[PDB]
């Protein structure tokens, strides 16, 4: 039996058909939908410094400043931008309406370029998750709400429990 074994023999449970019963293969609907459906919002101003890294870890999904960078390094990510202000299609020329990323390290150039995100910032990683974040500049806020109870209290009074 052992000495007369058959070099290159198949398996038992997996003799051609591989499908467990834990749920791993049981794909609900779409990958993006469940796992990669987390979104957070952070101050648009500090986003200008790092394109992929800062946005992903700091903003919405993880401690990955360290981990995230690795992913970027991994080069298994994409980046998109879509505020919805202009009607200027991709036009290749570093569009702002829509953005696509090769996930190669670009700190300032790429960030500011697409991460302008007046209303939208999106980050997607194919290693595990996609995180999308919306960012608005505090200053901008001042402009719209420039005459609300928000500025008066915060700035003028500046004596509220929840500090800015």
């Amino acid at each position: 039996m052992p000495r007369t074994a058959s070099p290159g023999n198949p398996k038992s449970s997996l003799s051609g058909f591989v499908n467990p019963q834990s749920g791993n293969p049981h794909a609900p609907q779409t990958n993006f939908a469940n796992m990669p459906s987390a979104r957070v919002t952070l101050p648009k101003s500090l986003v200008y410094d790092k394109t992929f890294s800062k946005v992903l870890w700091s903003a919405g999904l993880v401690a990955s400043k360290s981990e995230g960078q690795r992913i970027i390094n991994n080069n298994g990510a994409y980046v998109g931008s879509r505020p919805g202000v202009k009607k200027n299609e991709p036009g290749g020329g570093m569009p702002d309406d829509l953005t696509f990323t090769p996930i190669k390290t670009w700190n300032a150039s790429k960030t500011q370029e697409f991460i302008i995100d007046g209303d939208l910032l999106i980050l997607k990683l194919g290693k595990w998750k996609m995180k999308l974040v919306s960012i608005v500049s505090d200053e901008k806020f001042k402009e719209l709400g420039l005459t609300a109870p928000g500025w008066d209290e915060v700035v003028g009074k500046g004596k509220e429990e929840p500090s800015p």
